[PDB]
């Protein structure tokens, strides 16, 4: 484990995702509202999945070597197995908050799968220049997601209860800022141009992951928007 | 790229799926009917997924070598990753058109997963004679799907609006004819008996894919069956 | 095939899953109740999936070698591909029986995916002591599932029709007893401590699989709880 300088950030990430999972699990014990139960189930699964994948990276299972640039490059593939399941769950939290229609939910989840799937292909591609073709396709899929979150959901939240509109607006802004950083870290990190070393890259993804999952969840599960209007 | 004679058909397929995706995306911009939005989302995702997998084959990522018959045989595995997601989406288009019940939808999607999954196992199997055992199981799963589309959905469409009944009947006939060709191309192509060479096999799958996805989508999204009855 | 002593139990399992699939398929022909159709579709898919994965193990495709303990250990990875899809389908049978809320269904299916996913990682892990870390995480996920089936569903079934309450109680008890045996067989078998040899381990999993899928299905599909109350 300790033979890799980035191990400290993988261990911290593992701990923070595990602690986040347990807090949400305990906090959700005393909840019977069927609407609130939906948000607790979605939001608790997110850091639980991330916990297992951070642990796999810490123990060395989620790491492979990819030859490109005449070098064997360490690629943590477990990140994409994490994101494949956690990013659509996070979008479902937002879509259920605004009572989005089914067709829009399917478009979001499908574009998200394309985003993560093409990012994985780009991470494992051995022809250096082709890695950035996949990065560009994946980034186009992300821009579609961000467009929908702004010019489809925002207008839908305003016609909703005030507390669900204000909570959505906050979580929307958090998501757009944090998610946009991921393609940048990829491009300048060891998967892309190799400007930033792997140990610093790992620290950046850990800050982003914890903020986008545990920070996101703390804002959502403390809001009254997750409960139905009741007397 | 150009070192493979089949590259021209992979490049054409990539272009036609990309163009198809963009047309459906633009055409769906001016749509607010929640029913129509469902069909546009399903139908636009189909060629978008196929685009990415054709590109992976063009660039050489979606290709592996499988030893059988005393030879290293080029097997494009990316086809099955495509079909795993696009064939159930196409069946969902048909099932939603006739307002099929949930139990029937699950049976269709499950049989479809078995069809594609066993076809993938057959494509990667190293014992030559066993490849055709998997082909037979996969073909049995397809025949179940075709039976349901005829002796379960057809009777359901007649009790529906006339425009949804006539549109379903057309898309049903297109699907049964085109899908039935796939097991035949597999059997006589490089995955099976090896009668037809890979470059011709690739041309045939490209014609079938574009017809079953973009041609299918053009018929559906030009129909009024996708809109609810409104004044 | 016959070069492996466990082949006899893989062949028996294949036959019993295939026969089970055909019986459920025939029995479900004469069913039009939309509620009953749901249970028949879920319950017939379970042994059909298991059939294909037992066949892959029989023919040698679903087997790999994992080095640990200074030895190349035969690991049947196809079991986890089976369980990944069949265990959530079995939980869906139970959840639909008691009309569970959506949030609870998602929590069950998500915990089940974590259970199977971490068990697969543990089966393929090359550092011997780490294999049991994954076993423990997977077992914690199972205990969560069992808790929900007892202290969330049981109370919900009592407020239901008497026949659905008594049928659920029976299937609940069958599930908790049979599922609990799996982590024990893993721990003492070739994936874990290696006390029980592989051929005996394979026999035990076959008895458990057939009971948990075909036996489970025979109890459910003979009950009147799967039909709506009708005159
Ligand atoms: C009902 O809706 C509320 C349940 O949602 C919340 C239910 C959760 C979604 C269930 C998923 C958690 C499982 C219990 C998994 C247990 C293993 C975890 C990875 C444990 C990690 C923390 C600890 C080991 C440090
Ligand atoms: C509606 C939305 C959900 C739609 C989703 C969008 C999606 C279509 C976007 C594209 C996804 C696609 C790129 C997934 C590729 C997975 C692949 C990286 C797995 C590893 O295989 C890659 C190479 C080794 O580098 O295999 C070496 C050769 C091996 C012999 C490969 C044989 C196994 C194949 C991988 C079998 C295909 C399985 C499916 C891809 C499983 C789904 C994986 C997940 C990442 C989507
Ligand atoms: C709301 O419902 C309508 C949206 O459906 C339609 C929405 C679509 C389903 C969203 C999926 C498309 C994404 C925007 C993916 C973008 C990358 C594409 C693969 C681009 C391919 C064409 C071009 C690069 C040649
Ligand atoms: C309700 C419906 C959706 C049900 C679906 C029906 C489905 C059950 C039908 C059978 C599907 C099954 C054959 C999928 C097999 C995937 C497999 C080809 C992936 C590549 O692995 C094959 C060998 C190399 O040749 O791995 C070499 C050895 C490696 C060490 C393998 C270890 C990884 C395992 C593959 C882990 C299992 C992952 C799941 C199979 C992922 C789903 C893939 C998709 C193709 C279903
Ligand atoms: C409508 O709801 C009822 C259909 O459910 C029941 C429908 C089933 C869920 C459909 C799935 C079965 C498919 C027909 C697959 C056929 C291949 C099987 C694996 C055959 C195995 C048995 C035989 C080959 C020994
Ligand atoms: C809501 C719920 C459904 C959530 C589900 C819970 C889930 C997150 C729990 C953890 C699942 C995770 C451990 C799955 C790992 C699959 C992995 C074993 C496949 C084989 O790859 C392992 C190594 C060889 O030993 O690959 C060698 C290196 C290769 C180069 C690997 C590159 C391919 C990657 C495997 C791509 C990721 C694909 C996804 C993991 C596909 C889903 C598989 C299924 C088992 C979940
Ligand atoms: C909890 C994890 C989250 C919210 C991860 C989000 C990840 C992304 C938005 C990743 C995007 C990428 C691109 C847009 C292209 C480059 C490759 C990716 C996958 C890093
Ligand atoms: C857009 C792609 C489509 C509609 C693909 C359809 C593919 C099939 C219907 C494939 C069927 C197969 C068999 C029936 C057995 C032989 C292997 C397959 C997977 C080619
Ligand atoms: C039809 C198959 C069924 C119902 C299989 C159930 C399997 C389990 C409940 C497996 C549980 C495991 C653990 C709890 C940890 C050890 C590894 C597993 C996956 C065997
Ligand atoms: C979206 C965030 C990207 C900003 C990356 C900042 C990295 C600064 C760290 C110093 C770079 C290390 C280079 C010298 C080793
Ligand atoms: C009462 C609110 C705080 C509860 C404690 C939460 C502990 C989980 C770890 C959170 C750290 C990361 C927060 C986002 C920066
Ligand atoms: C379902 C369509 C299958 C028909 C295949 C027709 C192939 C004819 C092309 C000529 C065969 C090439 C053999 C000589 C190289
Ligand atoms: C107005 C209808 C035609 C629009 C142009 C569609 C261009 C997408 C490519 C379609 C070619 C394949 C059609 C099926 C044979
Ligand atoms: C949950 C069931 C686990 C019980 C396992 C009993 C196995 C007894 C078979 C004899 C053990 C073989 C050891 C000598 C070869
Ligand atoms: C009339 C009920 C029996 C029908 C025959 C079922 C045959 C399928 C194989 C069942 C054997 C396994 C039963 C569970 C132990
Ligand atoms: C490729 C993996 C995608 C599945 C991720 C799991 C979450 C799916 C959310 C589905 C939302 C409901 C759509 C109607
Ligand atoms: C194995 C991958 C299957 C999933 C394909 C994605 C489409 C799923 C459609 C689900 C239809 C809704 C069923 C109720
Ligand atoms: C185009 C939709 C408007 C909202 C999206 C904001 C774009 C942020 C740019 C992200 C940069 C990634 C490289
Ligand atoms: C048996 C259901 C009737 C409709 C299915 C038509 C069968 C077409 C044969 C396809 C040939 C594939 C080898
Ligand atoms: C803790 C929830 C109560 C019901 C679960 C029964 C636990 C059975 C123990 C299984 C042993 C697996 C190692
Ligand atoms: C080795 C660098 C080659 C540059 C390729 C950049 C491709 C980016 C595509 C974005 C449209
Ligand atoms: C090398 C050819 C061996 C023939 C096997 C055919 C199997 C087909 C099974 C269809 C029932
Ligand atoms: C080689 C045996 C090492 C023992 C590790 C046991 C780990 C079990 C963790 C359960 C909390
Ligand atoms: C609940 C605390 C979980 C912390 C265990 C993971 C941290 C790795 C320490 C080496
Ligand atoms: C929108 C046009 C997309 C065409 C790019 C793919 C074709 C491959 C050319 C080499
Ligand atoms: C319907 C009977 C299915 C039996 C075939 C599988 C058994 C393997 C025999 C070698
Ligand atoms: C993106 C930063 C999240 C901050 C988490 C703190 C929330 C406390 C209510
Ligand atoms: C299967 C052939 C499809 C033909 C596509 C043309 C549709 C234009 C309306
Ligand atoms: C767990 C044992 C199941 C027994 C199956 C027999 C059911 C006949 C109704
Ligand atoms: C109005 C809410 C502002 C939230 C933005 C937070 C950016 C990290
Ligand atoms: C909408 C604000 C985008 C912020 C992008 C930050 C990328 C590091
Ligand atoms: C490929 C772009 C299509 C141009 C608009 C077609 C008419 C909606
Ligand atoms: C009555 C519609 C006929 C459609 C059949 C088309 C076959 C390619
Ligand atoms: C229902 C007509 C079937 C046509 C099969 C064509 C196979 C090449
Ligand atoms: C009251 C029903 C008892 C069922 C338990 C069966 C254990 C195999
Ligand atoms: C609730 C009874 C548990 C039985 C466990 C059996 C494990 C072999």
């Amino acid at each position: 484990i300790t033979g890799r300088p980035e191990w400290i950030w993988l261990a911290l990430g593992t701990a923070l995702m595990g602690l986040g999972t347990l807090y949400f699990l305990v906090k959700g014990m005393g909840v019977s509202d069927p609407d609130a139960k939906k948000f607790y189930a979605i939001t608790t699964l997110v850091p639980a999945i991330a916990f297992t994948m951070y642990l796999s990276m810490l123990l060395g299972y989620g790491l492979t070597m990819v030859p490109f640039g005449g070098e064997q490059n360490p690629i943590y593939w477990a990140r994409y197995a994490d994101w494949l399941f956690t990013t659509p769950l996070l979008l479902l939290d937002l879509a259920l908050l605004v009572d989005a229609d089914q067709g829009t939910i399917l478009a979001l989840v499908g574009a998200d799968g394309i985003m993560i799937g093409t990012g994985l292909v780009g991470a494992l591609t051995k022809v250096y220049s082709y890695r950035f073709v996949w990065w560009a396709i994946s980034t186009a899929a992300m821009l579609y997601i961000l467009y929908v979150l702004f010019f489809g959901f925002t207008s839908k939240a305003e016609s909703m209860r005030p507390e669900v509109a204000s909570t959505f607006k906050v979580l929307r802004n958090v998501t757009v800022v944090l998610w946009s950083a991921y393609p940048v870290v990829w491009l300048i990190g060891s998967e892309g141009a190799g400007i930033v070393p792997l140990n610093i890259e790992t620290l950046l993804f850990m800050v982003l992951d914890v903020s986008a999952k545990v920070g996101f969840g703390l804002i959502l599960l403390r809001s009254r928007a997750i409960f139905g209007e009741a007397e």
